[PDB]
């Protein structure tokens, strides 16, 4: 479990339907790069939603380190590029 803060500068978060898009069947709702632990502000790590989830909480955040399925693809890719867990 990591944790993020992504400000509410960029945090727009808009419900996910179903099917939002074919091609995308969750909307994108990324914010910043901002991480709750490093060398003292937030450190840049973004709380990629990659459409496997959805915007969570303005401020302050926390991007679990299994944040992304873990052997069942074996990469924390699954809609875009992710970052790995911040530490």
């Amino acid at each position: 479990m990591i944790k993020v803060e992504i400000k509410p500068s960029q945090a727009q978060f808009t419900t996910r339907s179903g099917v939002s898009r074919q091609g995308k069947p969750y909307s994108l709702n990324e914010q910043l790069c901002y991480v709750d632990l490093g060398n003292e502000y937030p450190v840049l790590v973004k709380i990629t939603l990659d459409e496997g989830q959805p915007a969570y909480a303005p401020g302050l955040y926390t991007v679990h380190l299994s944040s992304f399925k873990v052997g069942q693809f074996g990469s924390l890719m699954i809609d875009r590029l992710r970052l790995v867990p911040a530490k």
